């Protein structure tokens, strides 16, 4: 049996008191993770090549995830059963080298490690055929599913309904990778079309976006014993909410019962998204490794409830010895509310001493001892409707109750381990 | 460590819209599974032979099961811890070859794969000694437990009680296997006696069945590079509800509080069950394999709330190549309500293209692409008491709200993987 | 992958009726386990030495625990994710042989097997450096965390608060082990300082103990092919509730809302605890093994709600053959309520026939068939406030509703397996 996975766990303190606190800018879809992770997360994968005959084989893979708050020894949880699929390699004679698969699977995910941000992730239940050799590149086709809560109604009279149902969103994915564009440079193109797919008799409330498209272009350049990836993505309507390739076609739906059930008008995700990303990991000589990110993301919703986000960060690693190093991470986030026009910003600086299994910025396991400082100035926040957070924003100053963190700073410190195997 | 288990996962669509839907005749205890399974189910077993000295050994086995709806990537669930037992082989000198065991264990289960129907399954917490060599056959003795919710009350006066408690049901199982009845034919006999076992002070409500018996005779005939199993089973009272060997002695109990607690009259399972089953798997030459089932089951309850069920099905497999085949599954169900006398029927046809690790209808893993068509005509259904389904039936036409699916049809299609290792 | 763990599972019956019942003296923190365990408990550990280079290595370990009531086959549960840590050996050149670690971990726990009682257990999220060689002994430093529910309030005026929060309790642990005091005798000394650590803005209600100390001295003497451990521990205030090294600094807090939130005065754990323990496992010749415990524990609280507990037990094993033996366990508990001055007592006798993987009282797996008899006389119980048990006690006779079991006896019998691997 093959044992693989990922895990992080630690203990931390907040300078002003109590357990460690993690800092993320209101409106930003991520945070600079070094010394800024507040939970024990673990994925335990058990897989096996169950059959092999010649060039043909069947591989079975699983994945059970656990997330606990690391507050005590005994911590109960509901594990997420994320993967359970079978991959058959070389079974289709006329499509030599291709792999056919079916089941729940993390499918060709693309992420930026330092901000733990996935920008191309259509994982979930699915099926497809990958690595079809076109000579000049590899073609991959796949269909996966996601499901939204509610959104499908059996309308009796106009917007009064009898029953609600969860809405299945299908995604059809096509990717062409390995296009040699220049020496040591490769290009991958991808298209995603997603849509809400309602059960017969059910319908989406008035105004649901229904569907959308997403286009991705990623260029990988090998250099400095590492790489640099340049990404450009454009998403449309239903693909703007999740923003990684999964469709949210009934996003914004709601209803109220009095007992006559009324399906409110959908406060939809019609609009578009532009993401220009550039990240990499390179070696600057014998003693230095460097990870970096630079991203501009603009979610332009017709309804004007979107955000414009800028994030930049850098993580240099100095190698004292092959197993010991000092890491520094500096990250900056600036988010502008499309609705109010105000801006929120945060910058965090983390200094960590580390012992890792190898001399790479990518070597894991790693045991860290760190100190983090975060300073933020948030001029807006989402209107906190009691306990639930609204899609609407309000300036911190306007007496409205928002989830804005205000203007402040804090520092934390502690120990942590991270590992993938 | 030994890694074993079972898993199925896939993605599907309903011809008329939305996610895949699965078809089972109202009143039937199973359904024809090919291209008619709607969840990701997986059992991960990790076991080990922990000690061995000569012919003696101790084997430790576990089993953790997961069932998720395959609607998204992240799906939390409460896994069922189903097995955790130790088996000691050859420890009893005077009972050479026998195995003694204790713990939660899937104990000698008998099922029909194509309809995923278990007909002899007393699994659960238990202990026993199996494979005692009698020369002309093997004797096995076991005691397992199951528990019903409520059913035990501390009666103060009449049907008024202070406290309720869950009811333990003990099963005492005896089996004699390996009786050579004819060339290539073997017979196994089994007897099960089960009873609700109340805690001192507690009592079952009026009408509870309390105990029952079940008798099983299974003949296995080796032929056509496969087999044919003929089964005859007769169950009495408490053994008719589950119908596989576990006792439901307080089945039908209920109470209402106003705060004076009243234990209603138990609408018991007194009566009998007859099951005549014939299923098999054989090879018809080089290119054909075939699975088939034929079953008649009659649950005759004193209260007339039972059912008479007929099910027949066939699953031929045509081998294009050693790893690729086309499967067809045709199954028919007919259920007569003992109460109303009405009949429900369904027939489903499934066509699937498959790639499997081997050339047997039993080879797994398997990756399938299928299309299913189901047509049904249901004249009755269980009275849907609001959201909960009642033990009482009503004709579809009688204005009463039942769970009957009426007269209709549907078709689905998708991809799925199934594997046992 | 390294597979390790612990598991127990069985089936039992109570002489007077129904499932097996387990016997523990009201007020006692443990019970004599042989044939007196009523659940299936299992810990499945999957670990791996993920990197090694010379004398340096990184070991990754995990632990997922399950506890089910063994009442049925399918039993859903929320597993506890208890361990996920990395240990790096020999990474600090100037502290040769020491191991640094971070993550959730069972850290150097000390327990008495036969009563399943842990007396030194600060396990949980943490980090530390162990086995620093001092020549005359080994030094270990660690910091772990535990969390209490509520206990931290944002007070607006007096004892009226806006928000509550869970309270983090930090423990700083120092141990010196391996002090050679006499031939075949070794001594370990340990100090624990724990304190509630509140988030800025939050405060503990009035009267909270806030912090405390615990001192441990354990002497191990090797003899009779086994050992004898003599332990003396003294705990103070916040360390008296859990009593194993973890801090409960806001223990006793409560609040009531009317909506004005009032934080009641903390019914604290100020006081002290004395624990004098002596346990061991030795071999008396070829046919006899013996486990024994003797303990006096006195929790003297200022609020007079503590207990004085005496427990003594013996478990001799007679070896019929190398894999078969007869075990007898006799245990006695006597608990005096500090509050009422009344005493509760229980004695249990267990006789078991066992088959184990080896000839030691410590050999596992083991399959047992047993019969247990327990007789108790409880003069007091904790005031059962409806369904919840209070910190206050009352004599059984005083018409007050307590959880006292009265004066009675019972006997059970069954089969069970236990294993650690
Ligand atoms: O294994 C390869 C990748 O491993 C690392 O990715 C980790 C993330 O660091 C970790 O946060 C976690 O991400 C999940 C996230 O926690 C969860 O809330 C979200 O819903 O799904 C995320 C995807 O699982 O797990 C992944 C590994 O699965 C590493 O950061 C990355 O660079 C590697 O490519
Ligand atoms: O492993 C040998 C058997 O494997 C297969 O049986 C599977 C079933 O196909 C699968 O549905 C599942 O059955 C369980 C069912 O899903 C659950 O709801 C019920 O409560 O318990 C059932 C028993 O576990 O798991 C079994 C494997 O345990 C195969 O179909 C069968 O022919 C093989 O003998
Ligand atoms: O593995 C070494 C130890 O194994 C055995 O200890 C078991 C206990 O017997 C078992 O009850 C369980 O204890 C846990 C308890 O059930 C749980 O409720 C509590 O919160 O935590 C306890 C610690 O896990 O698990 C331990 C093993 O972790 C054996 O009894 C002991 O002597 C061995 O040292
Ligand atoms: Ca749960």
């Amino acid at each position: 049996v093959d044992f693989h996975g990922y895990a992080r766990s630690g203990i931390g303190w907040t300078g002003s008191g109590g357990e460690q606190q993690c800092f993320q800018a209101t409106g930003a879809q991520s945070k600079y993770r070094l010394g800024n992770e507040c939970e024990t997360y673990a994925e335990l994968k058990l897989g096996q090549e169950v059959w092999k005959e010649g060039d043909k084989s069947f591989y079975f893979d699983t994945n059970v995830a656990y997330s606990v708050n690391q507050q005590n020894d005994w911590e109960s949880t509901d594990p997420a059963f994320r993967e359970a699929n079978v991959q058959g390699k070389n079974l289709i004679e006329w499509l030599p080298g291709s792999t056919i698969w079916a089941g729940k699977r993390f499918y060709q995910r693309h992420d930026v490690h330092m901000i733990d941000f996935y920008y191309w992730d259509i994982s979930g239940p699915g099926a497809g055929i990958e690595n079809i050799d076109l000579g000049f590149g590899k073609l991959s086709l796949a269909a996966t599913r996601s499901t939204e809560a509610g959104g499908s109604y059996t309308f009796s009279s106009q917007n009064i309904y009898d029953e609600v149902k969860d809405t299945a969103n299908d995604v059809f994915d096509v990717r062409l990778a390995g296009l040699q564009t220049n020496p040591d440079g490769v290009l991958e193109l991808g298209v995603d079309y997603g849509r809400a797919n309602t059960t017969d008799g059910y319908k989406l409330a008035d105004g649901a976006s229904k569907d959308g498209w997403m286009f991705t272009a990623e260029h990988t350049q090998s250099m400095l014993k590492g790489y640099n990836k340049f990404v450009v993505q454009y998403a449309t309507d239903a693909m703007t909410t999740q923003g990684k390739g999964q469709a949210r076609g009934s996003d914004g739906s709601s209803s109220f019962t009095e007992k006559i059930n009324y399906a409110n008008k959908v406060i939809n995700n019609n609009g578009n998204m532009w993401r220009i990303l550039d990240h990499g990991a390179i070696s600057l000589g014998d003693k230095w490794d460097l990870m970096y990110v630079g991203m501009y993301q603009n979610i332009d919703w017709d309804n004007n409830l979107g955000t414009e986000w800028w994030t930049v960060g850098v993580r240099p690693m100095y190698k004292w010895t092959p197993i010991m190093s000092t890491l520094l991470e500096v990250g900056y986030d600036n988010v502008k509310s499309q609705q109010t026009g105000d801006r929120n910003n945060q910058y965090k600086i983390t200094l960590a001493q580390q012992w890792q299994a190898g001399d790479s910025i990518w070597s894991r396991p790693a045991i860290r001892i760190f100190a983090t400082y975060a300073k933020w100035d948030e001029k807006w926040g989402y209107i906190k409707d009691g306990d639930n957070i609204s899609r609407y924003a309000a300036a911190t100053n306007s007496g409205i109750s928002t989830n804005s963190r205000g203007d402040s700073d804090e520092w934390t410190f502690g120990a942590q381990m991270e590992i993938w195997w």
